């Protein structure tokens, strides 16, 4: 048993929530958030730049210099930092950018890090802003990972379409 409250089922492991993925975080403080990352970890908009604002820009900072140390991410990969106020740990995740021509099979790629947690709070990867298909996202999202995800899904309109649309 877990503390993710008002989800739908949609398979043996996926969960999704209509819900402010902030105000999620907030509530239950996941051991893992999953955050909508750039390479450069750069929190400008979006998941990140709203999961970073609820931080006080704590997120960034530590990104700054977890950049500085490492370099940038691979479109694809990932890093684990703090959940500073939102989460025990945040696994910055970057999926694919359709707005900068990256390659949509780098989707399942980026997924296949959530297999390294047991349980996570995750947006849909490379949706919104990145570009690409939500309904694609979500099916590379239970087709990829094994572990428990509890998905949450901001605008209402599209949480209904995805749940009415899932096969
Ligand atoms: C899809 C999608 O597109 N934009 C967002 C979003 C969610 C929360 C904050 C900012 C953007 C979002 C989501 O993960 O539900």
């Amino acid at each position: 048993v877990n503390s993710f409250s008002g989800y739908l089922k949609l398979t043996d492991n996926v969960y999704i929530k209509n819900a402010d993925i902030v105000e999620e975080a907030k509530k239950v403080k996941p051991t893992v958030v999953v955050n909508a990352a750039n390479v450069y970890l750069k929190h400008g908009g979006g998941v990140a730049g709203a999961l970073n604002k609820a931080t006080n820009n704590a997120m960034q900072v530590e990104s700054d210099d977890y950049i500085a140390t490492n370099g940038p991410l691979k479109v694809g990969g990932s890093c684990v930092l703090s959940g500073h106020n939102l989460a025990k740990h945040c696994l910055h995740v970057v999926g694919p950018n359709v707005n900068k021509g990256e390659d949509i099979q780098l989707l399942k790629s980026a997924y296949e890090n959530f297999n390294q947690h047991e349980v996570l709070l995750a947006p849909l990867l490379s949706a919104g802003i990145f570009g690409a298909d939500p309904i694609h996202s979500l099916r590379v999202c239970v087709d990829t990972v094994r572990t428990n995800v509890y998905l949450a899904v901001f605008d209402k309109n599209l949480y209904d379409k995805l749940v009415s649309s899932f096969l």
